[PDB]
């Protein structure tokens, strides 16, 4: 039988972001492109600042929004990481790259998250998954 | 303590893939082009073939490899299914996207699958993660 | 004044495709997976055939076709050539990548090409644009 | 009987006079060095289209074969309130771009292919941009 993957606590992500500049806009779809302004990442193995990146969206009457995103975190001790995100909305796939021989055990991974709570849909908290 | 997502299986996935064409190849890392040629997909809310796809690949000696691919599921009733996979290699992350009204919940989710054994590396489980 | 960039004939492709595989009808736009099954590539520097690859593309309600391909060159003498297309149907951009020592300069170019019949579109000339 | 290819042909389009930030290096490794870098601003001019680029984001890629790869996104906002994402891809310093609105002054946009390079290349941020068809 199919078993599951196991899922450790990997970081908390408080974003901030632009408001979405839509280019191109139906009645039943929008797309948009935002920029990413800043954040705090938290989590036990590493911590640190977004420097930037910038997020295209297309959201659509049906519910429907799917987003892919790039942003760089500056960890504490002064690694750069790169984030792909990859989203249906309110569901976020995350992959890292970073040469950091401290942090650069993240290249392996395939992370996801998701608002807790979705009053505060830039709060994000996410999970290793393997 | 953050709660995790739940997880449910998705579907089963056996793949057959042409040789990987390997067109860069630097410093410790090869970069390739593999064609999907066929699968048959299984799981309890939908089932089909592969019918064609292409997988991008940049393999390192440390160990990480990358490979993102897009692939097309045509189901036993007849809905065209585009997958989009991303990955830490054995780690896959997938996203999902058709018209198809009876499959068109697929366009709301992040799935991940991995082999469940490492012998047969193109048997892969997948898991709705929500 | 500005001063435009020469053109220099660099290779004519002759395309094989399999079944458009429509995967998201809807009202802003239809979306498509298309495999290339092969083609005949000839040009002053190699000859070569294409051994696979997959085409993305979105036409519009507006009209327009974007679409978004990869494929691999192999040339007569084995090297093999990742193209990377991006296009705004007929019009079509051009990326590479070869590690191949004969065929490296490539790496460096950016191309262009068209049909030049469009009622007998898998035939296209590109050209080197610097 | 094979007739000769003939080129497309190249109309100016437009010029871009970027701002960037920082080039945040997150892989060096022997084979390459990849950077992020923002797009801060910037002014869009030429005979078709002017306005002001809100902001967007460049990877970049220098590889140990001395090959520069960069892939861009980026918003432009017209004069007259437009907003146009230009979709960039280069083998440095030539840049291939592609453009989407839905604007219906602009939309003409969403069938061209451009291409640009500097035209002074120790100033990397200011290019100029054809039409090719």
């Amino acid at each position: 039988r199919p078993t599951p993957p196991n899922l450790e606590f990997l970081f908390s992500a408080n974003l901030t972001k632009g408001p979405a500049y839509i280019y191109d806009q139906s009645d039943a779809q929008i797309k948009a492109l935002q920029t990413l302004t800043g954040g705090i990442i938290a989590g036990p193995n590493f911590d640190g600042t977004v420097i930037g990146g910038t997020a295209l969206s297309t959201r659509g009457a049906d519910g429907t929004i799917r987003a892919d995103a790039h942003y760089l975190i500056q960890t504490s001790d002064g690694a750069n990481i790169l984030v792909t995100e990859s989203a249906a909305i309110p569901y976020v796939a995350v992959l890292f790259d970073t040469s950091s021989e401290k942090y650069n055990w993240l290249n392996n991974v395939t992370a996801w998250g998701t608002p807790p709570n979705l009053n505060e849909i830039n709060f994000l908290e996410y999970w290793q998954i393997e």
